[PDB]
């Protein structure tokens, strides 16, 4: 697990994501679909963005940008507590949105990578670090959710 120093790193950061939720969001799917396009096809919503152009310009985009995030937060909270919060999320991905685990890993890397573009020289050496362990949790206990379910892709 984290350490609770890691833990306040971890929200520490998210105060960052805070501030402007709907932008942070709408960059993390933007880096997601442009980097893996196989991930835009997952959204039948989305499927007709086909520039990033059109991402940047789509509302709707970033309002389910702020969905994610909002969801993500709450989970962070938990600070690892986070069963009867990640059960179900994990069980949409899986059974109905049939997202595999490599996308999760795909968006947890933006979400890493997001952060360093809006943030240059303000997400530090710990910050990254704890960071990085919240969203391998968060990933690790889909995974589980999802090897219960027998759930590949
Ligand atoms: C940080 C990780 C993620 C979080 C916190 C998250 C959160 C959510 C939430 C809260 C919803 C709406 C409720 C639900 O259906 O369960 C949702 C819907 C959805 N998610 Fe995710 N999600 C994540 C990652 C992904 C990824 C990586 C993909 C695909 C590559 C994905 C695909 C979808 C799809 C297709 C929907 C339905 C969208 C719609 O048509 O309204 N999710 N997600
Ligand atoms: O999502």
């Amino acid at each position: 697990g984290l350490s609770d120093g890691e833990w306040q790193q971890v929200l520490n950061v998210w105060g960052k994501v805070e501030a402007d939720i709907a932008g942070h969001g709408q960059e993390v799917l933007i880096r997601l679909f442009t980097g893996h396009p196989e991930t835009l096809e997952k959204f039948d919503k989305f499927k007709h963005l086909k520039t990033e152009a059109e991402m940047k310009a789509s509302e709707d985009l970033k309002k389910h940008g702020t969905v994610v995030l909002t969801a993500l937060g709450g989970i962070l909270k938990k600070k690892g507590h986070h069963e009867a919060e990640l059960k179900p999320l994990a069980q949409s991905h899986a059974t109905k949105h049939k997202i595999p685990i490599k996308y999760l890993e795909f968006i947890s890397d933006a979400i890493i990578h997001v952060l360093h573009s809006k943030h240059p020289g303000d997400f530090g050496a710990d910050a990254q670090g704890a960071m990085t362990k919240a969203l391998e949790l968060f990933r690790n206990d889909i995974a589980a959710k999802y090897k219960e379910l027998g759930f590949q892709g």
